[PDB]
């Protein structure tokens, strides 16, 4: 059974923010346009008995300061008198500022994502679903205490706990443009929970991690974590191909050697090719798309798995891609054939689709090799360090 998060409180909160608008809002009705929502359980956002639980929930993570400031970001900006020097202040000690601006919804939106990431890792915890997908989360930037890149609430940190706290080991897989660093930060001390992103990093580029240290080497955890956080940055420029080439052998690996009880997976859309930010060249092309390519292999696994959004800020061709894993995560959890007619169909938002209106976004298209080296390394260092069964042949065989 594949579960999908939404509602309609759930679907205006997605939709509330200045920097993603209705990006949800196209999402859904393209799914919901391509007729996929009677083949899905609809997972309802969770909601708390009273303020305290809330608090309780997202406290687990995030300082009960943090969370104050944010409520009260939200307040603030309900009224129409600029804040205070104080107050700006106090924004300030929490990045909630500059690219994490405040708008009137700022709080409810950023719960929103966390409610709804933390019913669908209940929904696989009492086993109602083999795989949830939860399209308004994926904000891996938030920190304890910070927001950062118009993430302000961790959602993803959150359901992860959830999930290790039902030998319980979580495997995290970030195919976002951007390092998650926030979620790597949260488990940097915790071997139950490997985390693996793969990600464009260069001098300048947010959020500056995910890559070599300051020969210098890879940072991978620390503690009884060490050799629990992965990461495989790539330049800019590679496409579907080379990019599933880079991170076949590693997901393959990372799931023989930690044989995780739930995956969870940030399926963050800016990789795209037409993104505005033009870094990578992946496509939602199905005839193959490199983010098509890596849930399926995922899925392929039947591990009770949790799929997310994220980054993507062509919003159409975002829903394109999201459209396509969720016909594909239907597919191959289901095992029935999901045809999809490759012109958009008409819809509220099918106008947004131009100029030609097909499913296809509009594209026609060593380094990586030291890494596999480095990383199966790490790899035997995580189990050698964890006292996990491997068979190095195997896995050495992957590449
Ligand atoms: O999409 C992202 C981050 C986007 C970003 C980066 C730097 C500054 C602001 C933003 Cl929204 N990662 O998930
Ligand atoms: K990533
Ligand atoms: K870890
Ligand atoms: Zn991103």
């Amino acid at each position: 059974s594949v579960g999908i998060v939404y509602g309609d409180q759930y679907r205006q909160l997605c939709c509330s923010s200045p920097k993603f608008g209705d990006r949800y809002a196209l999402v859904m009705d393209l799914i919901n346009a391509y007729k996929l929502i009677p083949e899905l359980s609809r997972v309802p956002p969770l909601q708390w008995d009273s303020p305290s639980r809330m608090y309780e929930a997202v406290t687990a993570f995030h300082s009960t300061e943090y969370v104050d400031a944010l409520k009260k970001l939200q307040m603030l900006h309900c009224e129409e008198k600029e804040l205070t020097a104080d107050d700006e202040l106090l924004m300030d000690s929490f990045s909630l500022n500059y690219d994490c601006p405040g708008f009137p919804s700022v709080f409810d939106y950023s719960l929103a994502a966390v409610q709804g990431s933390l019913a669908a890792a209940s929904a696989l915890i009492c086993r109602h679903c083999e795989v949830v997908i939860n399209w308004g989360g994926g904000w891996h930037h938030a920190k304890r205490s910070e927001a950062s890149g118009f993430c302000y609430l961790n959602d993803i940190v959150l359901a992860i706990h959830r999930l290790v706290s039902s030998q319980t080991r979580v495997l995290y897989v970030d195919l976002d443009l951007h390092h998650g660093d926030g979620v790597e930060e949260a488990f940097w001390y915790s071997p139950r929970v490997v985390t693996f992103s793969v990600h464009h990093a260069s001098p300048g580029f947010f959020p500056g991690t995910g890559t070599w240290n300051m020969l210098p080497i890879f940072l991978n955890g620390a503690g009884r974590g060490r050799f629990s956080a992965f990461n495989l940055p790539l330049e800019e420029g590679i496409n579907d191909l080379d990019w599933s080439n880079a991170i076949g052998p590693i997901l393959d690996s990372l799931n023989i050697v930690i044989q995780p009880s739930y995956v969870v997976v940030q399926c963050g859309a800016d990789c795209l090719a037409t993104d505005p930010h033009r870094i990578f060249r992946l496509t939602n092309f199905y005839p193959l798309s490199g983010y098509l390519y890596a849930i399926k292999k995922i899925l392929s696994w039947k591990v009770p798995t949790l799929i997310l959004g994220g980054g993507g800020y062509n919003f159409p061709d975002t829903a394109r891609l999201w459209t396509r894993v969720t016909a594909l995560t239907i597919e191959e959890v289901k095992g029935k054939k999901m045809t999809i007619s490759p012109e958009i169909p008409e819809h509220s938002y099918f106008s947004r689709y131009g100029p030609d209106f097909e499913l296809d976004i509009d594209y026609f298209p060593d380094s990586i090799q030291k890494h596999h080296r480095r990383i199966l390394e790490q790899l035997r260092n995580y189990a050698d360090l964890n006292k996990l069964i491997y068979d190095y042949d195997q896995v050495y065989q992957l590449y």
